[PDB]
Parts: structure tokens; C-alpha cells; sequence
């Protein structure tokens, strides 16, 4: 039974919903709270879905619920481990990896997104991701792609697997997908069917949610729990002092 616990984040309509139920599998309504889905692979995967953020004409501390959230997973470990009585094993429900759905505009990262992602980054690891990467041609994604990337760089938002952490060579392949080209879906016959033909999730020739999946659950998974409990947790439990 062990533990995986990944959040999905971003403004509404971007097909976060959507991809929890494609990740499992591998009309919804709108989020409109916080709620935590489970089941089991062995590994007991959790996924979190959040309400929409930045949907409003002002959005100063909106960050803050989704910030108490990640918070408040990690003082019910620290609580458990200053605990005299506890325990054979402490249950881990502290966020892992954090998916980040990026708007498929074609421009470049929205102050919006920037200030959201920055503040995340500090206390989770960031996976940035292209919303519904089915609106992008092929040369559209390219392009976006390297503007995503100037901008992250040049907002210092440091985005899994962090710089400063044979394992270089392996990471570069996560870091030059970022941000990863998803396509949700949960119907099967798995893939989105359009006007014009059938989008293929799985496909990694159609999409990027492929090499997403076996990266977060398979091959990296130790890691970003690692980077987890070792820098992100450890940094809130000295904050306590
Ligand atoms: N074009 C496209 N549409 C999608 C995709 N995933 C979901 N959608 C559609 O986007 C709409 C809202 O999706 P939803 O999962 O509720 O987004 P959320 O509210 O941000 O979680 C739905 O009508 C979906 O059918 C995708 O990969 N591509
Ligand atoms: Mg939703």
C-alpha cells in the first residue's frame, strides 16, 4: 500500500477534471471544492482536484486555500512525527507532484499563471502542463513550448526535476518535455473523438500525456516523493522553530 499523492492545478475548463479520470483509467461538473479521489494499482494513487482559480476579476489571495491545503498535509506529518505514541507507519497525504495547466493560447505564460506557479513551486513540486494540447498543431506546440520555457526561466519558478538536485542525462528528457502536450478523455472504443478523427491519448504520436503517465507513476515517482520529504517537507518543518 504504498503511497502517491499528485494535485492537479489551474483555471477552469482546461480538462483538469478530465485527466484524474483518464489517469485512473489508465459530462463532468465544475470543481467547485477541494476533493481528494483514491484508488489502488501495489500503489495507492491519490489525485486532488481543485476548484478553478483565477476565474474572477480579482484575484488577490486566491492561492490561498489550495496553499492551506498542501500545508495542512504536511503539519499532520510533522504532527505525527513529534507524536510520543505514534506509529508503524505515518500515513503520507502530502502532495507529491502538482500538475499545472497551462492555458493552449500560443503566446506566452500570463502573469496570472506565473504568480500562482511561483508561489506553488516553493512548497511542492511543479509539473507544467499544456491544457488541451489538441488546440495546437505541431509547429504551434513547438513555439509555445519555448516561450513556456523562457518564461518559467526567467521567473525563476523551478519546475520538476529542480536544477540544483547519469541522473542529469535522465532528467533533461523530463525537463525538455516540460510542459507536457495532454489531451483528456475517459471514453474508450481510449481517445477524444473529434469531427476529424480520433485523438488517441495514449498514442505518444498524438500527444505527450503517454511519457507524462510512465514519468510520474513509474519512473519517477521515488524521486518526487524524495524531493518531497527531504526539501519541501523538511523546509516547513524548520519554519516551526
Ligand atoms: N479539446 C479538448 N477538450 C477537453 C480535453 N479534456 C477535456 N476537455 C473538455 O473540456 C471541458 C471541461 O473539462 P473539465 O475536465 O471539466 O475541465 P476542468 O473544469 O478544468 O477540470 C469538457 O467539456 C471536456 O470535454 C482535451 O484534452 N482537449
Ligand atoms: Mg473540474
Amino acid at each position: 500500500g504504498f503511497e502517491f499523492n499528485i494535485m492537479v492545478v489551474g483555471q477552469s475548463g482546461l480538462g483538469k477534471s478530465t485527466l484524474i479520470n483518464t489517469l485512473f483509467k489508465s459530462r463532468i461538473p465544475k470543481t467547485i471544492e477541494i476533493k481528494s479521489i483514491t484508488h489502488d494499482i501495489r500503489m495507492k494513487l491519490t489525485v486532488i482536484d481543485t476548484p478553478g482559480f483565477g476565474d474572477h476579476i480579482n484575484n488577490e489571495n486566491c492561492w490561498q486555500p489550495i496553499m492551506k491545503f498542501i500545508n495542512d498535509q504536511y503539519e499532520k506529518y510533522l504532527q505525527e512525527e513529534v507524536n510520543i505514541n505514534r506509529k508503524k507507519r505515518i500515513p503520507d497525504t502530502r502532495v507529491h507532484c502538482c500538475l499545472y495547466f497551462i492555458p493552449a493560447t500560443g503566446h506566452s505564460l500570463r502573469p496570472l499563471d506565473i504568480e500562482f506557479m511561483k508561489r506553488l513551486s516553493k512548497v511542492v513540486n511543479i509539473v507544467p502542463v499544456i491544457a488541451k494540447a489538441d488546440t495546437l498543431t505541431l509547429e504551434e506546440r513547438v513555439h509555445f513550448k519555448q516561450r513556456i520555457t523562457a518564461d518559467l526561466l526567467s521567473n525563476g519558478i523551478d519546475v520538476y526535476p529542480q536544477k540544483e538536485f547519469e541522473d542529469r542525462l535522465v532528467n533533461e528528457k523530463f525537463r525538455e518535455m516540460i510542459p507536457f502536450a495532454v489531451v483528456g478523455s475517459d471514453h474508450e472504443y481510449l481517445g477524444r473523438k473529434t469531427k476529424w478523427g480520433t485523438i488517441e491519448v495514449e498514442n505518444t504520436t498524438h500527444c505527450e500525456f503517454a511519457y507524462l503517465r510512465d514519468l510520474l507513476i513509474r519512473t519517477h515517482m521515488q524521486n518526487i516523493k524524495d524531493i518531497t520529504s527531504s526539501i519541501h517537507f523538511e523546509a516547513y518543518r524548520v519554519k516551526r522553530l
